[PDB]
């Protein structure tokens, strides 16, 4: 059975014939829906995705340099040269620096100084832009206790769908997205396989060396003097150094924002939800009733309380005449039997003809106590349930 | 030749028989002294070191974890228990989580999980402390001209120190190194080969896992969890991941931060400060008098100007008859010759009794025109400096 685990459930009972009720789905949730002379069902949100996301911009936050080299010149011998201080790979520093008898000139005074080194990422992190448009919700509809199973899709500008179940009909779909969020402030944002949703002013800030959406021919990386510097400069040299991973720094800033996932190229969201108004008036009981079961049920696996009040049992029928109508319901009376409570495993029918088949019930009792009554006359099935407040 | 090409270069004059001047030693700085009848002296702070530092904590920026395992139980099932779950080079979560028939239980209701993962650092950075008893201060005093010169070492508990600089006498230094440097409030931090003093509050508020000085035995590491994240909880497992580098993060915080230096064994300092009294009583000119040089002077680096106005050049002298006096002098009328301005490297000499010796000589020319004059006769150099008042 579906859903009796799920810790976020909702229970929505329709009305009458009301044709219409509403549902909210929430990821990792479930709500099980229930009507007069029909069958319940569950229906979750499987996934949420957003497809087609576009490359804005890449930082890289680890980096390393290599053949540094420097150019000097004396007073008024003019403005030192590398010729790799054109080159975009090469990070730069051009300065003027104390010269004199003591490092090589016949002058004292400033003398011209340029120190280059290659710059290489390492490591980058990628932001990218998400439409409204491309959002995707994959919702899974069920029969109760069971093709009893359907699965749609449901787009912002195909609000709806229809599910077919077998011989139970068809349900109706008319969905509306629930983000809570707003795209057009947002990237979705991956770094070293994690990845989040940022808000774009942030990510606009980021001092790292970056360059915008890939590609062009091999990278270009801009601002390469957040991650390399140049330190204090002599005569004829100047030290450069890259600076560490800023892997770290990113995780600690991202320390309050939105989670995301892959998989696979497409994003996944792990918020938000899914307002839908069901149609139901096309969903039905199949057209055949069938006689009570006869034989004796036992327990295979006794009666659980689950997290929201409801009772779920498992039961073995030793008899042959299936399909037959399982006899389920509680009673406070035990002669009368007068049914108090109600089944959410509405209508349950052994299918098998085959002996010792087995079957999962879920029943809403009363509050208080009462008894659940599986199979007729001697042999049935008579346990005592007390449902509290907890 | 010292402290020519020194920007930071301060000039100090003696005084009447005066016997002492203030000083004030920076680093990759030089102060020049003059005073009549004396040799020209340099005072230079070569390094400031800091020796028996010692360890107090250290903190991993980077670090792996291995061999992770979960143990589950169902309600009413008990505690959740690994092997390494109460070792300290493992980090650890316990945690309850949904269990029920979906997922292998019976009941529904908290299942009890624990999660662990073996810790260990790739990377740290230490922290040490630092005693004034131990910091040195490394001077050079130098005759400006050329035993002509001495190094000596000033120390808090030593703040007296005396040069000999043989013939010229011997220098004395009266340092006050509570002028300096301040510790007290700072710690010698080296990461990666890359070196730093820094404040000790925010040393010791850097969440970081770590333990202290430090250790032998194998390190047990302090507040793991703080490169470590367990996400999630599932009914029976939970992922356990490691944070990133926190290499450049620590680098961003002490953009600030004074540097560095390490090379070698003692910690090596940079902004040096050191206000001290010159004793110069026992500063003389050498006992022996010397005939001036007869041979021709020619440049073997013509007159340049220094960054302070000053005038540097360099004559070989071609004679035999050394040691001897190099006439030098500038003037502005050529007929009488009578001096002016002055010899910052007073009482030239060539020392050496063989031919075409070099010497360095640094004159300080009045504003306008003058002639710097070296040798004397018809071989003398005769040569139009101009001293335009702007440096």
């Amino acid at each position: 059975i579906r859903c009796i685990g799920v810790s976020n459930r909702d229970f929505v009972e329709g009305m009458s014939g009301g044709t219409w009720v509403d549902v909210v789905l929430e990821h990792g949730g479930c709500v099980t829906v229930m009507a007069q002379d029909k069958p319940t069902v569950d229906i979750e949100l499987v996934t949420t995705t957003v497809s087609n996301m576009a490359e804005v911009r890449s930082y890289c936050y680890e980096a390393s340099i290599s053949d540094m080299a420097s150019d000097s010149r004396c007073p008024t011998q003019g403005e030192a040269y590398l010729d790799k201080q054109s080159d975009t790979q090469y990070v730069c520093k051009r300065t003027l620096v104390d010269r004199g008898w003591g490092n090589g000139c016949g002058l004292f005074g400033k003398g011209s100084l340029v120190t280059c080194a290659k710059f290489a990422c390492s490591k980058k992190m990628t932001g990218k832009s998400i439409q409204p448009e491309n959002l995707e919700y994959r919702i899974m509809l069920s029969v109760h206790g069971s093709e009893n199973r359907a699965k749609v899709e449901i787009t912002p500008n195909s609000p709806r769908a229809e599910a077919t179940l077998g011989g139970f009909g068809s349900l109706g779909l008319d969905c509306e997205p629930r983000t809570g969020l707003d795209f057009s402030d947002l990237y979705y944002l991956t770094m070293n396989n994690k990845h989040w949703l940022v808000h774009k002013e942030w990510f606009h800030d980021i001092p790292l060396p970056w360059h915008a959406g890939a590609d062009t021919g091999t990278p270009h990386w801009n601002n390469k003097e957040a991650l390399v510097e140049f330190k204090d400069a002599h005569a004829k040299r100047q030290t450069v150094v890259v600076l560490g991973s800023q892997e770290g720094a990113v995780h600690t800033a991202l320390a309050g924002a939105l989670e995301a996932e892959m998989d696979g190229a497409k994003g996944r969201l792990s918020s938000g939800h899914l307002k839908c108004r069901l149609k139901m008036d096309k969903l039905r009981l199949k057209g055949v009733s069938y006689s009570l079961c006869t034989a004796a049920f036992t327990f295979t696996k006794i009666p659980a309380e689950t997290l929201h009040g409801t009772v779920t049992v498992e039961v073995q029928y030793a008899g042959t005449d299936g399909p037959c109508k399982v006899p389920a319901q509680m009673a406070v009376d035990m002669q009368t039997l007068t049914p108090v409570g109600r089944l959410i495993t509405a209508n349950p029918v052994i299918t098998e003809s085959t002996e010792n088949s087995k079957m999962m019930l879920e029943l809403d009792p009363p509050f208080g106590d009462s008894y659940i009554v599986i199979g007729v006359g001697e042999k049935k099935i008579t346990h005592h349930w007390h449902r509290s407040g907890s």
